[PDB]
C-alpha cells in the first residue's frame, strides 16, 4: 500500500549548526533502481552525529542525520537482490561496493563509494530523496537514519537475521563494530599484552570488549569524566586514570605504569592532543596506536616524527576495519550466538521524538548510548 | 704489540659545528670489562655522520663519528665471550643487549641501551676512551669508526664471516640493511605491490632493493636530483619523478600515476614535508608508509589525521627493524651467497686521510657511498 508512492513521515531536520534538530514531516520518495526504502525501528545517539551539530564533522546542511541504526525494508527498487520487503536490515554508513580496489583488497573497508572524504549529502547517483518544507534535504553517510523512513543504495545496507532484538543490534551499526574491530581487526591485540584506550564512551567501551575478548592482560581506561570508570572496569578494565588527578602528562604516567610504554593504545575521543598522546604512551619501539576519534575539521595536529622513526605503528580506521556489508550480518550472528553482550553499551532508551533530550544526556556526560525508538 | 696499552693512532675529530674534519692523533684506552677494541679496515660515509657536522643530529661534541664500518678485534677486555683477537666484525650502532624488554620482543629492534633517544657519547659505562690534544673526546652512538682503531662495549659488535670482504660489507653496518629491511621487515612489502622510494641515496637504493627482493611490481623512485635515476632503475626502480619538474604537488602525481595511491611508500631524505607527502601518496584505506630519513633536530611536523583514519599505516624504524647483533652476520652470510649484491651502492672509494673529500662528494650529489679504507 505504500510501494510506488511517495511516503509522509516524521523526520529530525537538522536546519543549521548548533541548534535542536526539527522533528517535522518529511515526504520520502520510493525507492530507484538498486535503491532500499526502510522503516526504522530504532536509531542510536552516537557522538558523530553531535559533531554534525557542533560543526566538527562537515557535511552538507540542512540535512538528515543518523547512521547507527536498525529497520525492516518496506519496498525495494528494480534490480536489488541482496535484501526483500520485510527483512530486517541495518545501513551501513561505509558501503561495500564490491568492486572497487579498496573492497576487493584484503585489508581495505574505506569503500571508494563512501560519502565521507568528500561529503555531497546525496545518495549515490547525486539526488536526493528527502524533501522538508518543499525543499530539498541533504542525506547524511548514505544512511540518514532519524527519520521514519529512509532510502539507500543497495550497497549501503545489509540483511541480518530474522530472529535480531532491532533495538539491541542497532549498535552493531556503529559503536560497537567500531570500538570492537578497532581492537581485534585493526590493531590486532595480543594476548597478555597491556592496552590504554582513550575515552570511555560506546567506542571505547567497545574498544575495552575487543582487547578482552583478544586476551590482554591489562586494560586501562583513560577518561576526565570519572562516572565513565565503573562500567569501563564492568566490560573489562583492569584500571582507570583520570588525567586531571596527575601532575604530569598522562603519556609519562601510562609509560611508567606501563615499565617503558603499552603494547597498544586507542584514541577514541577526537581531540588533535589525545591522538599525540595516545601515540606516546605507547612503547617507543614496538608499539602500536590506533586513532578512532574524529578530529574537528580541517585542523592539522603536530608531532615530533621521533616517535615514529623509533620503532611506533600509527594507525587509523574506519568502522573497526570491518567491510561492513560481510561483516554485519556475521556480527548479529555472533551476537545472538552471545558470543559480546550489547547491553552494557545502552544506558538509556527514548522515543523518537525525544531526540533532543536524548542529544542533552549525551552532552551532559550522563549517557552512553540512547537507543530512540520510531 | 698493542693488547693492554694506549694505542696512539689517527682518528678523524670533529671538532665543532660545520667544520671540515680534523685528521691526528688520538689516544685510544685499552678495553675494560665487556669492552672490545677493533682495528677498523673500512668505513662509509654516511648521510647521518654528515648530519653531524652540519648540526641536523645533536650528539655531545668533540666527536669521533662513524658508525658504518668493519674491522679485525685487536683485543678483548675481560668477559667477553662473542669475539676473539683476530675476528672479523662489524659494530653496531644498535646494541643488542639482550635482555632488555626490547630485545626479548619478538619485532622490537631499538634496544634500550642505544645512544640515540638522549645522546651521551659515550661507553655504556659513561665515559670515553679517547682523547685528542690531551681533551677527552666523544663517541658516536657506541661505535666511532672514523679512527684506526675504536673500542665498543660488547653488546655493540658481531662478529662475521672469516672469508667477508670488509670493503664491501660495511655497508652491512648501516646502509644496505637499514633500506633493505625498511622494505622486506618493517613495510613487508608484498608480490605485486606499487612502491613509492623518495630519496635515491645508499640508503634509498637499499630499500628499492628490498622492495625488488619482494616481489614488487612497480617501484617509482623520487629525488630532485636527476643524476639519480640511472643507478636507481638499475637496481630495480620501474620510472623516476622528479618533483621540480611538476606543477602539482608530487603526492598528487602519485596518487594519479597509481590509479588511487601507492601500497607502500618511504621516506628515504628527511625532510618534514617529505614525510606527510609520502604518508599522503599511499592509498588512504590501506596504504603503508615508512619513514626512514632523521628528521632535522627537535621540528614537529604539521599533519591532518584524516590519513590515517581513513585507513592508513605510518610507521618508522631504526636500521630497517633488524636486530642487529642477530641480524648482521646473518646479511654477511647472504651476501657471500649472493643473495644481494652492493657494488651498485657504491661509487667511489678513497683512503681515509680523504675523509673531507669524501663528504664534500657525498655533499655536492655525487657519491652514493664512499668507502674509506685505512
Ligand atoms: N572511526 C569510526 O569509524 C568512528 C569514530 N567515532 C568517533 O569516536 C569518538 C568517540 O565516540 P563515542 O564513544 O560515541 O563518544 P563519547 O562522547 O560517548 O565518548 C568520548 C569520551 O571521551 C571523554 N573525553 C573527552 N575529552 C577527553 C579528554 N581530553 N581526555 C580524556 N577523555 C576525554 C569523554 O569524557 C567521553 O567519555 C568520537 O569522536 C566519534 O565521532 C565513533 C564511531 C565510529
Ligand atoms: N632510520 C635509520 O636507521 C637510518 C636513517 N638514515 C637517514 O636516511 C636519510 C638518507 O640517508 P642516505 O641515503 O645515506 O642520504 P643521501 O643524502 O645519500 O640521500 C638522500 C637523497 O634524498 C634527495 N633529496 C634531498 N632533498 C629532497 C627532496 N625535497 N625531495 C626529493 N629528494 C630529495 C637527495 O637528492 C639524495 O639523493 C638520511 O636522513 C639518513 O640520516 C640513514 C641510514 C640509517
Ligand atoms: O560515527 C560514524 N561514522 C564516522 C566515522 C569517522 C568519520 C566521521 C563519521
Ligand atoms: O645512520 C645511522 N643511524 C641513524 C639512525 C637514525 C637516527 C640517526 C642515526
Ligand atoms: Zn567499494
Ligand atoms: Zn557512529
Ligand atoms: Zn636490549
Ligand atoms: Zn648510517
Amino acid at each position: 500500500s505504500t510501494a510506488g508512492k511517495v511516503i509522509k513521515c516524521k523526520a529530525a531536520v537538522l536546519w543549521e549548526e548548533k541548534k535542536p534538530f526539527s522533528i517535522e514531516e518529511v515526504e520520502v520518495a520510493p525507492p530507484k533502481a538498486h535503491e532500499v526504502r526502510i522503516k526504522m525501528v530504532a536509531t542510536g545517539i552516537c557522538r558523530s552525529d553531535d559533531h554534525v551539530v557542533s560543526g566538527t564533522l562537515v557535511t552538507p546542511l540542512p540535512v538528515i542525520a543518523g547512521h547507527e541504526a536498525a529497520g525492516i525494508v518496506e519496498s525495494i527498487g528494480e534490480g536489488v537482490t541482496t535484501v526483500r520487503p520485510g527483512d530486517k536490515v541495518i545501513p551501513l554508513f561505509t558501503p561495500q561496493c564490491g568492486k572497487c580496489r579498496v573492497c576487493k583488497h584484503p585489508e581495505g573497508n574505506f569503500c571508494l563509494k563512501n560519502d565521507l572524504s568528500m561529503p555531497r549529502g546525496t545518495m549515490q547517483d547525486g539526488t536526493s530523496r528527502f524533501t522538508c518544507r518543499g525543499k530539498p534535504i541533504h542525506h547524511f553517510l548514505g544512511t540518514s537514519t532519524f527519520s521514519q523512513y529512509t532510502v539507500v543504495d543497495e550497497i549501503s545496507v545489509a540483511k541480518i537475521d530474522a530472529a535480531s532484538p532491532l533495538e539491541k543490534v542497532c549498535l552493531i551499526g556503529c559503536g560497537f563494530s567500531t570500538g570492537y574491530g578497532s581492537a581485534v581487526k585493526v590493531a590486532k591485540v595480543t594476548q597478555g599484552s597491556t592496552c590504554a584506550v582513550f575515552g570511555l564512551g560506546g567506542a571505547g567501551l567497545s574498544v575495552i570488549m575487543g582487547c578482552k575478548a583478544a586476551g590482554a592482560a591489562r586494560i586501562i581506561g583513560v577518561d576526565i569524566n570519572k562516572d565513565k570508570f565503573a562500567k569501563a572496569k564492568e566490560v573489562g578494565a583492569t584500571e582507570c586514570v583520570n588525567p586531571q588527578d596527575y601532575k604530569k602528562p598522562i603519556q609519562e604516567v601510562l609509560t611508567e605504569m606501563s615499565n617503558g610504554g603499552v603494547d597498544f593504545s586507542f584514541e577514541v575521543i577526537g581531540r588533535l592532543d589525545t591522538m599525540v598522546t595516545a601515540l606516546s604512551c605507547c612503547q617507543e619501539a614496538y608499539g602500536v596506536s590506533v586513532i578512532v576519534g574524529v578530529p574537528p575539521d580541517s585542523q592539522n595536529l603536530s608531532m615530533n616524527p621521533m616517535l615514529l622513526l623509533s620503532g611506533r605503528t600509527w594507525k587509523g580506521a574506519i568502522f573497526g576495519g570491518f567491510k561492513s556489508k560481510d561483516s554485519v550480518p556475521k556480527l548479529v550472528a555472533d551476537f545472538m550466538a552471545k558470543k559480546f553482550a550489547l547491553d552494557p553499551l545502552i544506558t538509556h532508551v527514548l522515543p523518537f521524538e525525544k531526540i533532543n533530550e536524548g542529544f542533552d544526556l549525551l552532552r551532559s556526560g550522563e549517557s552512553i548510548r540512547t537507543i530512540l525508538t520510531f
